[PDB]
């Protein structure tokens, strides 16, 4: 979905995700997450399968890593705002970090 | 370690890769194993967090892929046999396929 | 395309392939070559490239790796022979190898 | 090197990644550079043929990353500034986004 969330939506899938620790950006329509691993090597194979979904989804991330820390911020730059696109890369990111 | 394993050494560590699902080349000192993922997604990232091991070793698999299968071949091609370097990267495999 | 390169397909668009030094595989319906980088650290940033086109692309490539060799062979499981997603993935490979 | 580059380390190393168009940070003993490649392909391409040098070396980037940019900051934050280690990354990183 490249459209805005509605209201109906957001509140049918950013709470499962705010209870799963994103949380919302004060200035922008976007949400975030900081992950922490054991070390590089979980923190970099983590980000390959989200690079992976990136790819098949045509839809990226913006994200900062140190070591065993990535910090994930997901907006759709396309329309300026949070998009199901947006949604279902969090759900993907969930699952790859589990 | 990079001289060939000895007889004490293969009872101490080849049994619990044998019990992980490892198994010894009839044509070769080498020890081999097919890991089945999901899919693609989970082999590559499952893949990268190897390489790094690789890198991080200075100590490569001989492996084969098609989307979510993974054939692997340790041996230390430096001398022709076994090592503890095999021994290692095939401990660290576990822990990442897990 | 899910369906088998036509014979006028195949003439248009192997000996392209053929020139960039692909073989189609005696025994199957596919084509294969081998790279030869610097290292490992090379090979598998190639790797990693051909693997985000192929996830963007739903197509996978067969392929073995040591060390610096990828070996790779391209060929569609779902109706076992050369589809245009092959074609389409080797033109990828050509150009991650060439780093462009 | 785990210590802090000397003056004379310094006067000879970080020109070279000056010339390259490395910065050293005003807030930090730290050196940035963003890179920009065609898309995240190649870019992501780029940033595991780094992570597998952070492994070979142990030792890390700061890194950021959108799409084809990926913002690089060097630094050792086991003594809080710039070591030899920093300036053997960023030689590579140097490499690597030459195709190199």
């Amino acid at each position: 979905d490249a459209q805005w969330l509605t209201a109906e939506e957001r509140d049918q899938l950013i709470p499962g995700l705010k209870a799963a620790g994103w949380s919302e950006l004060s200035e922008r329509d976007a949400i975030y997450k900081e992950f922490s691993f054991k070390n590089f090597n979980q923190a970099f194979g983590f980000m390959t399968r989200v690079a992976l979904q990136a790819e098949k989804m045509n839809h990226h991330p913006e994200w900062f890593n140190v070591y065993n820390k990535v910090q994930i911020t997901l907006t759709s730059h396309d329309c300026g705002g949070l998009t199901k696109r947006d949604v279902k890369l969090a759900q993907f990111i969930e699952k790859a970090a589990a």
